[PDB]
């Protein structure tokens, strides 16, 4: 784990749920709320605006809830929104098409940003240039022929 301040806390988040993503993959189908109401959340929804948490977390929770409906459990997207759904949800009817954390940065709800990016090549998710793990359901890590020799 990471030490510098608030970066270090987004690091560490998304390394704590690559790690511990079996449990959290079955809770995430099963039973949410122990998720999205954990502890461990607390740090990562101090950086998110105090004036927007929630709303973006009913925006989140909603998302899960039609995409667990419909297409049960993509992972990448999955671990990206998990940690905005801690706040108490506010409903609206408001799309975003980021989120923002205070580190404003910006990651994006569809694909890759400077905050959150995830290599399909290494299978390697980087947060703000820094390493946080392996992300996964039927050998891990790097694809064939990447490796020369």
């Amino acid at each position: 784990g990471e030490i510098n301040g608030p970066e270090s806390v987004l690091v560490n988040t998304y390394q704590w749920i690559i790690r511990n993503w079996e449990t959290v993959k079955i809770q995430w189908s099963q039973n949410p709320t122990m998720l999205y109401n954990k502890m461990e959340f607390e740090p990562f929804q101090s950086l998110v605006p105090k004036a927007i948490r929630g709303q973006y977390s009913g925006f989140v929770r909603t998302l899960f809830q039609q995409m667990r409906d419909v297409l049960g459990t993509d992972t990448t997207q999955i671990i990206k929104l998990l940690p905005f759904a801690a706040a108490p949800p506010e409903q609206s009817r408001m799309q975003f098409s980021s989120l923002t954390v205070n580190v404003g940065m910006r990651i994006l709800v569809r694909g890759n940003s400077p905050v959150f990016n995830y290599n399909k090549t290494t299978k390697r998710l980087t947060i703000l240039g820094k390493d946080a793990g392996t992300l996964i359901p039927d050998t891990s890590g790097v694809e064939s022929a990447v490796l020369r020799g």
